[PDB]
């Protein structure tokens, strides 16, 4: 049949972490100190607030399945959970929140070798998710994380699923392939539709995909043959990437191994990809943090 599944789920200790504030709600910006390590781990821990909902626990721990079965550099894992009235899971912070938040906040100081290099990092992520059979179902740029402006990881598992037929929910209509609307058919070929709706969002520097359009019209525009518009910073080599993401033929869609390829040629030479108005002159990025580590260099047997 399938591969054994050796993965190690960590049960951590709810006194090796402190709580340092609240990022959401309900997720904590924290530190972790393995028991008798000598290292501080920056960690953001996803608690379940109500924890009187057995349906609720169901889907933070599969949730915790799926990122402890993942070792990516373009992929969050999960450190470990802690099993106190309230299930918590721990995972890498990272710092500068998720990429949607961050080209919003930052559009005027983005240069192309940003741009593409994260579409080449995201393809590397999907790429390597394809290889362990795991369909995510929720690409979208507010689904991958910033560690540094040079670093982001795609992250959210709650839909993830491996090689899909599925029966109802709220669901992310914009970011999904027409198969996925229509039949709920899931595939790698159904995330790629998702990068092309991603890629979209960051070279928009974050618009809402189809603004002011009902998800009821969605699935007969996408049938009528339309799709997303080709955004400003885009050369129409950019923009015929995203668009074979939106083939209807799911097999005519291009795999993130080249979706890799591709990006990473135009990322040779960005400035030939994506014109930005003053590209050029692009720039960015408790006591003791002597022991400090990130995560990413925390590392188990
Ligand atoms: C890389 C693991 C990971 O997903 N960390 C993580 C998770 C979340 N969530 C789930 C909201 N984070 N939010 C922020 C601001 C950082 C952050 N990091």
């Amino acid at each position: 049949g399938e591969a054994p599944n050796q993965a190690l789920l960590r049960i951590l200790k709810e006194t090796e972490f402190k709580k340092i504030k609240v990022l959401g709600s309900t997720v904590y910006k924290g530190l972790w100190i393995p028991e008798g390590e000598k290292v501080k781990i920056p960690v953001a821990i996803k608690e379940l607030r109500e924890a009187t909902s057995p349906k609720a626990n169901k889907e933070i721990l599969d949730e915790a399945y799926v990122m402890a079965s993942v070792d990516n550099p373009h992929v969050c894992r999960l450190l470990g959970i802690c099993l106190t009235s309230t299930v918590q899971l721990i995972m890498q912070l990272m710092p500068f929140g998720s990429l949607l938040d961050y080209v919003r906040e930052h559009k005027d100081n983005i240069g192309s070798q940003y741009l593409l290099n994260w579409c080449v990092q995201i393809a590397k992520g999907m790429n390597y998710l394809e290889d362990r059979r795991l369909v995510h179902r929720d690409l979208a740029a507010r689904n991958v994380l910033v560690k540094t402006p040079q670093h982001v990881k795609i992250t959210d598992f709650g839909r993830a699923k491996l090689l899909y037929h599925a029966e109802g929910g709220k669901v992310p209509i914009k970011w999904m392939a027409l198969e996925s609307i229509l039949h709920r058919i899931y595939t790698h070929q159904s995330d790629v539709w998702s990068y092309g709706v991603t890629v979209w969002e960051l070279m928009t520097f974050g618009s809402k995909p189809y603004d002011g359009i009902p998800a009821s019209e969605i699935s007969s525009i996408l049938e009528k043959g339309e799709r997303l518009p080709q955004p400003p910073i885009c050369t129409i080599d950019v923009y015929m990437i995203m668009v074979k993401c939106w083939m209807i033929d799911a097999d005519s869609r291009p795999k993130f191994r080249e979706l890799i390829i591709e990006f990473s040629k135009m990322a040779r030479d960005p400035q030939r990809y994506l014109v930005i108005q003053g590209d050029e002159r692009m720039h960015l990025p408790e006591e003791d943090m002597d022991d400090v580590v990130d995560a990413d260099e925390y590392l188990i047997p």
